[PDB]
DNA sequence: TTGGTTTTTCGTGCCATAGGTTAATGACTTTACAGAGGTTACGTTTACATACATTTGTGAATGTATGTACCATGAACGTACCATAATAGAAAGA
């Protein structure tokens, strides 16, 4: 018990939540737990920044859509996330693995 | 000419120096419970005078008690309506 039950309630705002992206104000509200509430946990269970870990589950959760053969690439980030498909191209970053092959594997 | 690795700013995230509301046991203090002490107005126990009753003798009410000496010699002394048929009894002729 962390902050009265606040791990419980961050996987399932994850997973519920659509493509709107996660930043104090935004989470900080309905979460339940402000800033501080938040802080401790990802320093702790965690252990890495909120931009990197948001990219990171955005581009696990894109690697299934990337197979799923679909043909609008340019809605692929805009559905998880990713407002403009220069930041998502984050994956030459993390990868350094070509959008096109790896939507070609 | 176009995709991707490399690099630098920059707002954002993490760490550290400051300074204030407010949990701690307490010390409170206030209310409640526990201690004896003088006073009140009864409740039980006791003696004493007078009263209804109840216990005695005495004057009247009834009640059996034995008899009355001219002559009195049998009757119901006034009852009563008379229905109808099963079962025996004492005799009489069969």
């Amino acid at each position: 018990t962390i902050s009265a039950q606040v791990i419980d309630t961050i996987v399932e705002w994850i997973d519920d939540n659509l493509h709107q992206p996660l930043r104090i104000d935004d989470i900080a509200r309905h979460a339940g737990y402000s800033k501080w509430h938040l802080q401790r946990l990802f320093l702790q269970y965690k252990g890495e920044s909120l931009g990197r870990y948001i990219r990171e589950r955005k581009l696990l959760l894109a690697a299934r859509d990337l197979r799923d053969t679909d043909q609008r690439v340019y809605d692929i980030c805009l559905k998880y996330g990713f407002d403009s498909q220069q930041t998502f191209t984050v994956f030459t970053r993390t990868f350094n693995q070509p959008p096109g092959a790896y939507r070609k594997e």
